[PDB]
């Protein structure tokens, strides 16, 4: 991870331009860092746009929602830019960017899918874990429906299995607003 | 495992005795079912004696044994030694009415089943519905076998429930405490 | 396993016990027992007890084809659980002679597989799995009287059936209810 | 593995049946070669029946079996059940002409051989030349047994090639799909 | 490892980015961040991307590919050692006329790899994704080299090793970098 | 491993003076084969023994236990290569009674110099090295005597792994005939 | 690794690069970056590359080799301890007349190693690549030493250990640096 | 490792002290050679002090340090604390003549080198000849540095030979046992 | 923790060295370097070596021991917690009159341990080395404590646990440090 002297690491230097880089799985540690960067940038300037680059296979649903809620909470618009792949919770966070300011680069991939879970132990414990997983899937689908303009029924059907979208397909689906095509 | 001129279990099988002294898996269930079918083929009318010292195991393996007991013509006596827990207590209760026994210091434990579910939300709901339906099936049969309500079985099996031989008799899991004749 | 061993003694009465996963070893043993029983008497029924979570599809087809090849009717009796390839073999018993005990479970599901390596290798592996699922669904359709379309839908996810539901579905002919003493 | 009064395989060997239901290694080849020599010594005239359900294994173990089949006087019928893949399909095609069979749902898979080569450039060259010469030998024999050109065998074995019983017959790997006895 | 700034941060000051590893999401994140930083420092001056890589993640490679095409500065690519798999794809992604290899540097092109485990329906989806990804890789390589998609497909079936001079003849690079004048 | 009525399949073939080597050669395998040869000699000191060889080789000393026992006993020991006779396997194939060494047509033969290992003090490594070189000279001298090739040619041809067809093994002098199938 | 800068960073100030490890892509990426940095500081002044290495990756070796030949400054090579395998290749890569070994340093030359796993067709491609790479290594070593390719091939079949004096007589180095005061 | 900013070792390096308190591998040799070159560059006339507490390690790593000591102009004093064994004792004996010391309770151990050889007979011969030639080289230099005959060095190093500080002075491995300050 | 130095570096400024670990070549290399550094800073002022150690390498111990005796400055030793095995040896090595233990500190003396593997001739050499090293340890402990070599040999056959006051009575330390004020 290289140093820049004006001593910043490369990410800290980009943070100075209100750029946040998500290039990993989403766990509580990654969520904690991204939330902290969003709170920091809001404290520096409550009006100016933030840029969230997303190259992520996803991870913890609750970690994702910590980032999701922080984005909607803060005053600044958060632009989302997909490079490489936004899968699972990654695609959910891509769709969570400011309306009109969700992008993918032309060869970026987007993948949508129902969440996974686990339940072990007594029949009564499995019933509680199963009810929580079902309610969480309904929450994820209602929000994706609101963010994309697709019906709940279509989101449910389209996320039963792994669903791979091109950047153009993701724009058609309403997960992003535009494909950033080369301009220079 | 000593020899008689047969291994000790094979010798006891000649007296229509089957020994369950392990967890219940598909292998154990396959052995006990085969011994029950063998004994019925030898004599369809003489009693069989099933000794149970088991912490339980596979629910489906237990149902293979349970259905074989009810299917064959011979009465199957159940005799609890040591402990009959979980699926072991289910099978203890499944013996011929009036021929279900525990030795005086044998323990009986009843408890709700366990299960597992890993993968997609849709897979977890399917696994959860299956676990709920299987728990209802176990409780319904335990109710029929003990003369207790499903409501009471459900309440009493939420947590581990340890019974003495006398408590198991009062509950209707067995008919008699088998006290030393001498 | 008391000791003929208990299985060897039941084989004398034309009973085969399947109480494990189906791999090439288990298929080799069951095929050998079917061929032996046909050689002993080509007219008398064989009884195949099935308590199995399934296993290798091709190992399952080695048993399936030997059952349909031999002259004797092979009765199938589900105890405990017939899942995956176990339910397929339960459905493969002689017509009118497919049974489950009252508390036995039947589970149907699409096959599983694996593909590793170059795109071209993954394509070949995927086409083989797809074609094998079509073969399984065609035979299940023929054996149950259900349409291929209904079999495809009902095997997408784990599908658990009671003995009665398995009879209604056409995987078995009768639930074997205990005889009055 | 049940007993008859013989293990089930030994009982079938009495009827000149050899069961291949595993991967092919030196141990399995040693056993099958020994059964072939034993059956020839019992009767040099009567057919032998080789059931094949195998993913294959060692090429040289396969050739030990292949050369024993061609060496002995009795015809060896080959019967594919489940799957005859890799060296298994090679052995299926090696059965007596007119007496190579597959059951209707049995699968056949043909593929170029695999190998390994580690160490010095000069060692890798010797190993790579050996693998290429072994593939030419396999293709020459498959060509002779199927009636396909060496060019077609080379093309059709570059990738895994899965055949139905009917496709295996049309290819010349087997003579007949065995229909049920009634 | 050494300090002057660590050696890499000192080269970054002169708009040089060193790729000397496998490409994963972490490496892609670092190289994308360097590209964005160099653009922010000067949107008009060339960037130099040295490539010694066996490749790695296709999607991680595409993060770098798209960032190169997106930014205003020309990105020169310079192959030292080996550019294989996704490394060769990124070498070919350099600004037209500014893609280089050193004389003894190697280039390897090959179709992508993948895995899929689970239900038939999951494997079909995984298979279709890998096939579509390969068409995408082939389309871009065709555009970057001037070779037909049909030729790219044929030439990447197996591992294809090229000398620097072969890589230039193919259109993967523009020039073999000759030694500076002493 | 099936039964014949009661013998296991290998015990039944042993009754017909057939010994099956279908494994790596270690001290246990050598002990078995040497015991079978001594048994078969005690049964009949005149009738041929048939030693089938499908072996990747193994221990040089284990191989020499089998070699010396073959040459010690009165009966001729035929050798028949099926699958592969490599390393010490090819050595034992060549050690069969002259005129009675065979390979089936698709059987492979591989000849190669021995391998070894030496760890510890320089003085220990010198002793290990001298033993390995002297053992190679012993192997080379006997292969020369068994094939009719010169020691110089054996030395050169075994530097690297040398794969021979059944026909190439016959031409080399490692076997006498390729047993061809009868129609 | 003491401070003064760490000790290696202080020596880099005097245009000294210390190779004291195996050569992998990380080590090559570091040494190439150091050569580029030193050329940018001064394009005329000599660079000093101390080599104590058992070698490593051939392609990582060629990344360093090509960078040495590419840059304007002469790169002196000084062998201490051992320059083996790719280390000997890099020692021979130094500016003609400025390749040295200390009196007790060892040089070892040997053919490259490789690995090939999988289908016969993959093994053929891997073997052809290894053989072509050995021809490239031999051609350059011939140019560096003034020894024929036929002699290099013969002398590198097995591990070939040279004293400093033998390495000079071979043409791998120009001079043995003998102590001036001791 | 405390700070004084310098780490404790860096602070001692400022006074031309180098601390060897570990096994000798290529990394440790790289560091010690780098410190020796740095100290000569700082002042070519002032003594350097090398403290040795080492069980030894790599022979070639040891020769990298040995040859650097003989190459540089400064006298390198050697001071044994704790133990100088194997290559540590070799380096102790290689100090400036008259300036090789041990502390009174320090131990010196001399022993023949160890090695390994695996693979083909021809490979073992080459590895063996290399180990023998290396032992002759170590014995010759110890003979030159101690004034003992090569014959006596050979005999005295067959087995582990443990020396007191006073015995090491008597042997010629050191010049003086260092006497305490007042 | 940091002071504006890590805590150990801050104490080193006051001529305090902290040993709170096993003694290996790395720890000896660090402690010897600290002693040489403090002698060069001021050859007259006392050094303070805190010892809480189970011991470790005998030769690493002697690296420290010889450096303490070699340098001009007095090295005070202060036992806190436990000075066992080579730790007790180093505690005894402090300047006579400036060897201390805190009141609840423990001292343990014991013969050295070793290992020998391989040929009979190798085992004989290793056994002789261990015996001569025990004689060396006993001679120096005798010189440092005023106890006879024969008493030290007797008292160190087995683990011998000493309180701070028993350690003073033995001659391993000079004083038990009483609380200030
Ligand atoms: C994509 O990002 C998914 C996986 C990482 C592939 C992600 O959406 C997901 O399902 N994550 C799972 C998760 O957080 N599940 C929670 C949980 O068990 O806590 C459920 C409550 C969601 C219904 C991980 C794999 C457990
Ligand atoms: C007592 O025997 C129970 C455990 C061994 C403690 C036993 O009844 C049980 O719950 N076994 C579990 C089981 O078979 N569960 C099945 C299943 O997962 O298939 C559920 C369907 C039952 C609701 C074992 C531990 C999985
Ligand atoms: C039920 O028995 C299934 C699993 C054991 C749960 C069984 O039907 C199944 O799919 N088995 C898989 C199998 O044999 N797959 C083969 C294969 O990969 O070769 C496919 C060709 C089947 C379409 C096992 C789990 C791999
Ligand atoms: C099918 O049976 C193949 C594999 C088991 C899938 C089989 O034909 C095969 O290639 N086996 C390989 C083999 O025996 N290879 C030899 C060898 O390397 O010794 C080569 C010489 C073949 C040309 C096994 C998997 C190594
Ligand atoms: C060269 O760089 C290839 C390998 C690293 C050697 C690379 O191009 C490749 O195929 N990588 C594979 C990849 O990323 N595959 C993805 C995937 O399965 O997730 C496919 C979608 C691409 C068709 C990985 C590293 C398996
Ligand atoms: C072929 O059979 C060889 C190997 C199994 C590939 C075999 O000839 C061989 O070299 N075996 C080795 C052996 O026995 N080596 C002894 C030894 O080190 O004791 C040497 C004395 C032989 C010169 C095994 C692999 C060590
Ligand atoms: C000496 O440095 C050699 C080894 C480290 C002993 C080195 O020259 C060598 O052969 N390295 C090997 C290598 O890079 N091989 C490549 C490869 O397999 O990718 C060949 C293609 C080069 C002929 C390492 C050991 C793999
Ligand atoms: C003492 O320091 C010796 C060992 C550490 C005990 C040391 O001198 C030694 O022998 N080291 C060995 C070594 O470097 N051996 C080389 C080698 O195999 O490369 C020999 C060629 C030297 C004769 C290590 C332990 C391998
Ligand atoms: C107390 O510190 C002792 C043990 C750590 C408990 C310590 O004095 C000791 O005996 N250490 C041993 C040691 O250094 N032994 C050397 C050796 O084997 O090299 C002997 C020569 C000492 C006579 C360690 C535990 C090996």
């Amino acid at each position: 991870i290289p140093t820049v002297i004006e001593a910043y690491d490369i990410y800290s230097r980009l943070l100075k331009d209100r750029i946040i880089m998500l290039g990993s799985q989403i766990d509580d540690n990654v969520a904690n860092s991204i939330v902290s960067q969003l709170l920091f940038l809001q404290a520096q300037d409550s009006e100016k746009d933030i840029y969230l680059y997303i190259n992520s296979p996803g991870g913890s649903v609750t970690a994702g929602f910590a980032i999701y809620d922080t984005i909607q909470h803060i005053k600044p618009d958060v632009q989302t830019i997909c490079i490489g792949m936004a899968a699972s919770m990654g695609s959910f966070l891509l769709a969570a960017g400011a309306k009109g300011k969700r992008f993918a680069l032309p060869n970026a991939e987007v993948m949508i899918h129902q969440p996974l879970g686990g339940a072990q132990g007594q029949a009564t414990e499995i019933e509680i874990a199963a009810n929580h997983i079902l309610k969480t899937r309904e929450k994820l689908n209602r929000i994706l429906s609101e963010r994309t303009g697709q019906s709940i029924e279509k989101i449910q059907k389209d996320t039963d299995r792994d669903n791979f979208l091109t950047a153009e397909e993701a724009k058609e689906y309403g997960l992003i607003d535009e494909v950033m095509v080369p301009e220079t």
